[PDB]
């Protein structure tokens, strides 16, 4: 018995087709993804294959003006029109709190929403009871497939789920749920969730009875053969894990932003054993036409969003690189721009630090360089604040050592800077990679760069996320000597662009490697 | 017979008292120089000494809003009120051409104006005949003192004297004039002129009959003992040169901007031989009160100049270091600001070069950081243009080697930059001191720094002065592949400050030493 699993993850409000880098579609002839194109491809596979499941591994929430305005109502609506079979909750599904998850999505989805390791307590338990489920048994032709969900244990430190939700260890919460399915004679079981590729491999290894793992959270691109675009595969598709009980368990993920439709075909025997599996994610490029019905419905919902692109804030004559392959690995000019807007809005305060993972989109300059509220909303969608903090020289040095402690994994903690000249030597031991750290003086008439002093104290502008110890910056939350709340992140950057009129940030050598 | 020589040079329109750095007087209690303070001190010496000569060694012209507006009429007027005895022509006396020298100064001075090496030809010879003289024999008590003038041979490459004035070698033109004085039995001879300290020493050495050399042009500070301010002496005051005929010839200079009054007492015998000489420049600080009559006359002329300080263009929160001890020796933030205004006014063009000698004043930030047209007029008083030029990588490298070829002499050719990261190793041979030269790409979507290529061509914004081979940049004039005239220097910087509203340029590492 053959099963076709179609899967998306980390779509992040890319409801309309996008540029190849996932920013706003400017050149329509080479645009990618979007729910209208996704619908065409799914439909084509549903005609060809009898046993199809369309799954989402979370993080449909947050990313573009679509979510800023519609707050998840667009997610429920367009996921229903695509006839998704199930969805696992991701961390961004808690961004507007539990109320922002319950009212627009949990109450409006025509498909089960899953998570087995999320436990509700206190006054919330009675309110959220049954709105999400640990698992769902789905009829697929003449058989049944059991789907178990899971969500990142790190959600309380990444989002706003509130104090009445407990995020348990995925493996500990999944085993009794999979055990329960085996007793109801469900012999085909998919673990669908949002904890990242490393957790996905461990669940494949440790949770007895799991046949396939469909994941997300780490924007993992997997491919067999020659990749069709910019994305470099982290492994073969499917990634095979040998479980502790000796089974070959396929592990799948499909990057992010709706650029690819994950596609895996599994051959099961009558007892639910996996004989074989094969596939690859499908590039949703311009060769696949957008569905007309879905596009016309998208264009209806698009009307209300047009007042966020009517006003021109300013222009860029440079590509504004807010891509994760740049901003999580080296100095990126989107990072320099945002840090220059942070220092400019506060002017003394000479220094800025900004987690690269907080930059969520590039901005393309070819649209006659137009920067709208819509372009900026994709770069900074969280609605955070840029705060002033007082730090020891020693604390700041620990922060920069933390910035590169596990360098090479596309982790969000890599810092973009302003008024700081840092030099890293990656050949050195974690916690000892900063070889040079020069800072801009504040107690001088002519600002210039001098080596940071451990026994000195400095004023730093940074996101409140970092001031509260986000991204593992425990030393900042713990060791800060003063904290003042600042202005709204998007307004800081918007005011600066308007002031400059035309912007051209460069990669200047604020961050170097030795 | 004892003679007191009081002398000024390179006053450069500092008619009013200034800050210690020679910019606008903000804190009156610690202000310096000015013609009112100069008058008090001269008067005090005239009461004490019977044989006094008040001399000016040129460059009274150009420097502040006083010259921009009054065009030399203020020079004639205030030099007359101070009762100067003679003045040698400097290069800045030709800035408004010969017409701008003849009508406001040559026709209005109540004292002889001198230069023996300037020869008029063509239709100009009959117009300027007798308006300036090669020498003047002056009665001083019961004796006569002969004063011979000279002007820098480099004036045609520094100013606008036109095509009808020939600047001959100083020594060749001075000897027959001094010879003529010896025949009229003038046995006391002062060479007063504007060619710089190195020429002054050579004239002292080579021109037979010259008793003393009173110079200017090189802003040379000379002192015996412990200096009273920021200025570091280049030697003792007077600087002694032994002439080829065996005489001890004192050589004097008094820095610039009217901060010091040069003071030299010479003991002559009845035959005009110099027995002895001694003195030192006098710091014209707040301890010397400004003359009330002169101050009230200054305040009368000050009224018309107040409409250049009424409008606030913007604010600075940093000291804007346009001092020659910074801008001719290392990266200075006034240089970075002007280069950022040059690139901003033209935006591709990514690179800027600016001769440090072209920056003529700092701007102080303590006046609530106010930047007026008057502050800017002292920084950029020449009214030049910032032009676009196309240069070979090899040409640009030659220019940067020229920039530091004779480093250490406070020479104007040292370049301030924009979109360029240069590293110098001064321990190396002239013409081979550039060890690193990285430039900002133009043919890229994300601007970043890459090593300059010799066989590549680049668009550079620079002053027309440099595009015409000024400051010995013969390779720029000779090797440029394209030249386009730009916008007026002061307007470029003014428009940029207005756009920024608040400025804070730093010293960033655009220029480094290895
Ligand atoms: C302020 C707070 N949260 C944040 C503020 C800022 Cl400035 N950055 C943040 C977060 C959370 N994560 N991050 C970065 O995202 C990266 C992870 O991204 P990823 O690899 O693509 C996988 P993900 O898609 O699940 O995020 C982290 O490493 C962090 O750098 C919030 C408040 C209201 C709404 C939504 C919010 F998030
Ligand atoms: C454009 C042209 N000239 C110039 C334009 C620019 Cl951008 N810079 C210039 C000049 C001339 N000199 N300079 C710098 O001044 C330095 C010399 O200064 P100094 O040591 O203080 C002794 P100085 O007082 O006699 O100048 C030179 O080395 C050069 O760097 C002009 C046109 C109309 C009016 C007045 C002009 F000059
Ligand atoms: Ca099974
Ligand atoms: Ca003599
Ligand atoms: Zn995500
Ligand atoms: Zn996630
Ligand atoms: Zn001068
Ligand atoms: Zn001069």
């Amino acid at each position: 018995w053959e099963l076709t699993i179609l899967h998306t993850n980390d779509v992040h409000s890319r409801l309309e087709q996008t540029s190849e880098d996932s920013s706003k579609c400017v050149d329509a002839s080479r645009c990618m993804g979007g729910v209208a194109r996704l619908f065409t491809k799914v439909q084509q596979i549903r005609r060809a294959e009898p046993n199809v499941l369309l799954l989402d591994a979370g993080d449909q929430y947050q990313g573009t003006i679509w979510f800023t305005v519609y707050k998840g109502a667009e997610v429920a609506h367009f996921m229903n029109a695509l006839r998704y079979d199930a969805m696992a909750l991701g961390n961004h599904e808690f961004d507007n709190g539990v109320e922002g998850l319950i009212e627009p999505l949990l109450k409006e989805a025509k498909f089960p929403i899953l998570s087995a390791n999320i436990k509700a307590k206190g006054p919330l338990a009675s309110q959220i009871s049954g709105l999400y489920l640990p698992y769902k048994v789905l009829p697929v032709g003449d058989e049944v497939v059991g789907i178990v969900g899971y969500t990142s244990k790190e959600t309380p430190f990444l989002s706003n789920p509130g104090t009445n939700l407990v995020f348990e260890d995925e493996i500990t919460a999944l085993q009794p749920e999979v055990d329960k399915l085996k007793t109801l004679n469900v012999n085909k079981i998919i673990a669908l969730g949002h904890s990242g590729f490393e957790m996905d491999k461990l669940i494949a290894q440790k949770v007895r009875g799991v046949d396939v793992v469909v994941g997300g959270h780490s924007n993992t691109f997997l491919y067999t053969g020659n990749p069709p675009s910019k994305e470099v595969p982290a492994g073969k598709y499917p990634f095979i894990v040998t479980s502790d009980d000796g089974r070959k368990v396929p592990v799948v993920q499909a990057y992010a932003f709706g650029k690819y439709l994950g596609y895996l075909k599994i051959e099961f025997d009558e007892r639910g054993n996996v004989i074989s599996s094969h596939g690859n994610p499908i590039l949703l490029d311009s060769s696949i036409p957008e569905d007309p019905s879905i596009k016309a419905d998208i264009n209806k919902w698009r009307i209300k969003l047009d007042d966020y692109s009517t006003q021109e804030l300013g222009k860029t004559i440079v590509y504004l690189d807010g891509s994760s392959q740049s901003c999580r690995f080296r100095e990126c000019n989107m990072g320099n721009l945002i840090c220059d807007a942070m220092i400019n809005n506060n002017l003394h305060v000479s220094m800025c630090i900004l987690n690269g993972g907080g930059i969520r989109s590039p901005i393309d300059e070819r649209n006659d360089g137009t920067i709208t509220w819509e372009n900026l909303a994709a770069v900074l969608p969280f609605g955070g604040t840029f705060d002033l903090v007082q730090l020891k020289g020693s604390t700041l040095k620990k922060a920069f050592e933390h910035s590169v402690h596990r360098y090479g994994q596309s982790t969000g903690e890599f810092l973009q800077v302003g008024g700081i000249h840092v030099v890293y030597d990656l050949s050195r031991k974690p916690g000892d990679r900063v070889v040079k750290l020069d800072v801009l003086c504040t107690k001088c008439r002519v600002p210039s760069y001098d080596p940071l002093k451990m026994d000195e104290v400095y004023k730093v502008i940074l996101p409140n996320f970092l001031a509260n110890g986000g991204d593992g910056f425990q030393m900042i939350k713990d060791e800060l000597l003063r904290h003042d709340s600042g202005d709204q992140d998007i307004n800081v950057v918007s005011t600066y662009i308007s002031k400059m009129k035309v912007i051209y940030p460069a990669v200047e050598g604020r961050i170097k490697f030795s």
